């Protein structure tokens, strides 16, 4: 009668067992991890700072590696681009 499309996630976990997502992790000069996020690959993760909270959005690229923070990272501030891994983040 209709066809109404039977869900994109079924039979898989809605997850590939490869590298589909990227956890950003900003941390401060002191090595805090002040912020963490799992985004998809070249997503952009809005990672708090609790220093003194300069919003910084880690643009990644599909390697889920940062490749430009806005508004800038300023120095001592380390976004690490960790991926998500064989075990859970």
């Amino acid at each position: 009668m209709a066809a109404p499309t039977p869900v994109p996630g079924i039979f898989d976990i809605f997850k590939k067992p490869v590298p589909t997502s990227c956890k950003l992790a900003l941390t401060n000069g002191n090595k805090r991890e002040v912020d963490a996020m799992l985004l998809p690959p070249s997503g952009t993760t809005i990672l708090s700072d609790t220093s003194g909270a300069g919003v910084f959005t880690a643009k990644v690229n599909s390697k889920c590696e940062f490749t430009s923070v806005s508004p800038a990272l300023p120095t001592g501030f380390k976004i690490e681009g960790s991926v998500d891994k064989e075990g859970k983040p």
